[PDB]
């Protein structure tokens, strides 16, 4: 007779599967909100002790350093934290990483060759891109682009850089508007992360569009981290952290892959073979701490306008 309250950030369809998976082997009922990473984020912390969220889970990292340094999350059982590396979960052990997703740049061969591509991500500013390309401002990856930016590269440069994207790059709600913008010969490219893809490619069964990786430790070729944790005010504690736990074993892991094509961040599981291999992502070297909250980068979203 226990439910849970999961304060969902992840896609709807992702959420609803994990929460499925553990109802089918627990007993226990999980309501959902579903909301985006950061506005949950601010209900929990407006909320506060009174939040009835037991659970949360995000697309991305920022939302859970910012709520655990105020000190609302809950330490993980040492099992749970034992899943995963180090570095893919908080630095005092009080939410985890459940999956990684990487940014990608979605281009149609029809309207671009591969060869003609942006090089970087920092090539994007040019004026030459101008018209050529979308990206989402909006998004919680994209706000961790920035971020990595700003840490690779500099503030100046940074700033430049977000100028030539927001006088040269074509603006979309979300990442599926600017996927399907690439796919229907809309836009000639997107920055984008990798799963929407996978995502429309099972919708329509084939796609003209395809998928560039930076490599290179470029900063377009950053990887983010999709996270969980317990809040420290749940009435639940033990069944909230049995489903934390159950995200990272072998059978949760599986649920959250076969609706979304991100990277396991489960010690020794393997990313379906679909997926660009991880190790030949060759990321910038950015910890989810390195990203941290994403404070100045938000700063420099507004400043400049996006
Ligand atoms: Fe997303």
């Amino acid at each position: 007779p226990v439910t849970l309250t999961l304060y969902n950030g992840q896609h709807a369809a992702t959420g609803i599967a994990i929460a499925k998976a553990f109802q089918d082997k627990t007993g226990i009922q999980v309501k959902i909100r579903k909301g985006g990473d950061g506005q949950l984020a601010s209900q929990i912390t407006e909320e506060g002790a009174r939040s009835p969220a037991d659970v949360l889970y995000t697309e991305e990292s920022p939302p859970l350093i910012r709520l655990a340094s105020a000190g609302l999350l809950a330490k993980l059982e040492p099992e749970t934290l034992a899943l995963v590396e180090p570095e893919h979960a908080g630095g005092n052990g009080d939410w985890i990483g459940i999956t990684a997703r990487t940014r990608v740049l979605a281009y149609n061969p029809k309207k671009i060759d591969e060869k003609d591509l942006p090089k970087s991500l920092m090539d994007l500013s040019d004026p030459s891109w101008s018209g050529r390309f979308g990206f989402v401002p909006t998004s919680g990856a994209f706000l961790e682009q920035v971020a990595a930016v700003i840490k690779l590269k500099g503030q100046e440069e940074a700033e430049d850089w977000l100028t030539g994207l927001k006088a040269f790059g074509s603006i979309y709600t979300n990442n599926v508007t600017a996927m399907k913008a690439v796919e229907n010969g809309e836009v000639d490219m997107a920055l984008i992360n990798n799963y929407y893809w996978y995502t429309l490619k099972k919708e329509k069964g084939e796609l003209n569009s395809r998928l560039h990786y930076f490599g290179n430790q470029d900063p377009g070729a950053l990887v983010t981290v999709s996270g969980a944790a317990v809040l420290k005010s749940s009435k639940h504690p033990r069944e909230a952290q049995q489903f934390v736990a159950f995200m990272l074993s072998e059978e949760g892991q599986k649920a959250i892959l076969s609706q979304s094509a991100e990277y396991p961040m489960r010690k020794g599981m393997q990313a379906d073979p679909a997926l660009k291999p991880f190790a030949e992502l060759d990321p910038p070297k950015l910890t989810p701490a390195d990203l941290g909250e994403a404070s100045e980068a938000l700063s420099l979203e507004r400043d400049v306008g996006l």
